[PDB]
């Protein structure tokens, strides 16, 4: 990269989640091995992130580059409008088979924010196949689904057609107190009919704070649902793949929901894919309304689908488990000394997700700028210092992250 | 791929815009090379279709090959929030030469309705920035922009808030100033509270495959101007080169405020899209602080990196003898369409060669005539369209005009 290559991203490209007159510093990166990004200087980076929690195995790990190049060999792409191949059969096996028993139908997308849309377009389609009219969806303060237009109907109004919002859960993963309850239940009661689908992300509401709530909402959340008839959509786009402990969220509640959400791990942080999966009864009652309204350009994507075989294949040897748990262990420790800092506010740990929040808001440009300094990638975002790190990551890595993140918060001059 | 493995497909895998209970029959391939999809027993197909218009250069590409693997050697992702690479900054630049010199800031995305979502947000944010309450959009009948909710808010209501849908473009590519007074009747009456105006320029492809006459853009471009509002072009479709010209506003000779790309972008190699929009539009966004979007796999390396080379090809020039030789070709070739009882129009542009039917065809046992052809034609609705690579060779050009005038000698294949 050049000087004049950086002074044309800074001109030119929209960056995420920023401004086009004040956009905030941006590192240049030339290539990425095992949990390090590598900049154009020359400088390392330990990569606490995972690229926006996809890259579970890490980068240029030698099974994902070989799926990949075996099937850019075959054909990177092909329609799927009628139209099959084997990368596709061979994930929707998997992703069956890996998933609770109700979900085996495959509706394979190309990223978060369809799945969830998708979701919400089975949820609506379903009550109109059965002449019901049923439109709005029940979620919870807090959450995140993504950034397209129905998925902002279900966001939190904080962090457009109106959707019920239910308080945050505030029984953390901790005590389960019943008072937690009311809000919800009160909401059903009023809205029961009205109401096509519950949506929600299982126990951990990523980008909406890192909060992690009791397992005991998602069994109620079931068993309400159940009662009442309405569909569950679980979205795990964040918490799926191991993340939190278990291979699913909704493992820990043992339940499973009416619809499931799938991407960002999906495919190993190659590249984007999704998935949303839904069961017989609901795919059926769809069709018998005739169709699934749906159909993005590159669904089933020969290349995509090869890589999240690949990614869903290293999770098959089932080492995920010890590293998760030993990465949740090793948070735990080291964070616990961030407890005695004057900017933090609470430490949350569970599975390979670190949180630290904070009392003041940070200020990105310059903690960016110290965390490169101190060899790390991590990126900040509103009162949360988090890590969410590559499974594979070394206990040495871990420590670099999390001795940043301490110091990070020893006082407000990275703060507000 | 073996029988267990389609019995699998059919009963566990939704295949696009399709029944779960009632699938059409789906054919195995197991690769792909130039303008052919091979079989699971072994059968070429020519490609019509190009993927669903995405691989402009076919199938196997080398140079598209090489890319992706050099690329994915290097790194296939990484995140884009306070990070860049040399792939995004090579594609930007690009996007940013080749398309009209107002259009500087390139937001990518991932897939084609996001591309438009994203300029829909664009959109909305720009008023909201200037204080004006401005939420609604005007667009056409017969539009087609994606299947997200937001997209689907602007799709025709016949092929969800309330936007505003002047009628379709008559004028077909003589120019009468009747077709304008409904978009004008409807502009009058909501100039103010419309944030933009979204069209497919020239080509409306999925709602119809209507090839309409350049002048509306020129006018409507000219309206947009004096009332102060924003005009979206969508040209996922018509984009690199399909229709004759690189982008299908130089037609016209304008220039949209925000401009959202697709499907060939990448050669069809893997999915990726891009919003283009102008300094104003971006300067006012941030100023209300931040344009609040950012996909996961945003700027991916892997995806760029293909969409360059695509681009590079392009580079060369020789798509427009390609595209011009295949439409004088489209257009001799399915001439004799317009003596069949099943046709209603024969309509041809650039590398897009269309036969309206009097009735909706029968897919399933249309495509099972096409497959034994040889060729790969997916019809739909009325239409029996190709939409092939423009490197495609003139008798494989051939086999799929031979097919597609049999397949409407009768009603054998319809309704
Ligand atoms: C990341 C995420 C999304 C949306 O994904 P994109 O790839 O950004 O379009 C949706 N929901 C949850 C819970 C997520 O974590
Ligand atoms: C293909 C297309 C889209 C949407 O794209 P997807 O990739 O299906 O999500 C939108 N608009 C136009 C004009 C298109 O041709
Ligand atoms: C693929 C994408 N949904 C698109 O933009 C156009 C396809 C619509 C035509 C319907 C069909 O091919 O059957
Ligand atoms: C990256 C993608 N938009 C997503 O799903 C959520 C991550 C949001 C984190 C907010 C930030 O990074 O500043
Ligand atoms: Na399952
Ligand atoms: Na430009």
């Amino acid at each position: 990269m050049t000087t004049d290559d950086l002074a044309f991203d800074q001109r030119h490209i929209l960056h995420p989640y920023t401004s086009m007159t004040s956009p905030l510093p941006v590192y240049p990166v030339v290539s990425a091995e095992g949990c390090e990004l590598i900049l154009s200087d020359g400088r390392r980076l330990v990569d606490g992130m995972s690229s926006w929690w996809a890259a579970i195995h890490g980068y240029n790990h030698p099974q994902l580059n070989a799926a990949m190049k075996s099937q850019i060999d075959a054909m990177s792409h092909v329609m799927f409008g009628g139209i099959t191949h084997a990368p596709a059969i061979e994930l929707c096996r998997k992703l069956v088979a890996m998933t609770p028993q109700p979900l085996e139908c495959v509706f394979l997308a190309d990223s978060g924010s369809v799945a969830v849309e998708v979701a919400m377009k089975m949820a609506l389609q379903y009550w109109q196949a059965k002449g019901e009219a049923r439109q709005r969806f029940l979620t919870f303060r807090n959450g995140y689904h993504g950034d397209t237009f129905g998925a902002m109907s279900v966001c939190d109004p904080d962090n457009l057609p109106e959707n019920l919002f239910a308080p945050a859960p505030q029984s953390r993963m901790g005590e389960w107190d019943e008072r937690d309850m009311v809000g919800f239940a009160r909401l059903m009661a009023a809205h029961r009919h009205e109401i096509a689908a519950v949506i929600i992300e299982p126990i951990v509401q990523g980008a909406g704070g890192m909060r992690m709530y009791h397992p005991e909402w998602l069994k109620r959340i079931r068993k309400i649902c159940d009662r009442e008839g309405i569909l569950l959509i679980a979205d795990e786009i964040a918490t799926g793949f191991g993340r939190t402990g278990k291979l699913f969220a909704c493992e820990h509640a043992e339940i499973a929901p009416d619809i499931l959400c799938l991407g960002k791990a999906l495919t190993g942080g190659t590249m984007t894919l999704s998935a949303t999966l839904t069961t017989r009864e609901v795919a059926e009652t769809i069709s018998n309304g005739g169709c699934f309204m749906h159909g993005p350009t590159f669904m089933g994507n020969p290349l995509a689908c090869a890589a999240a075989n690949a990614s869903l294949a290293i999770l098959e040897s089932g080492d995920w488990q010890q590293q998760v748990a030993d990465i949740e262990v090793q948070l735990r420790e080291q964070l616990a000394p961030a407890r005695d800092a004057e900017m933090v506010a609470d430490v949350r740990v569970l599975g390979a997700i670190g949180v630290v929040e904070t009392t003041h808001p940070v200020n990105m440009a310059a903690l960016q700028k110290f965390f490169v300094e101190q060899g790390v990638w991590i990126r900040p975002f509103g009162k949360l210092i988090y890590l969410m790190p590559p499974y594979i990551i070394l206990p040495q890595q871990l420590q670099r992250l999390t001795a940043a993140v301490n110091r990070a918060v020893q006082d407000e001059t990275f703060f507000c």
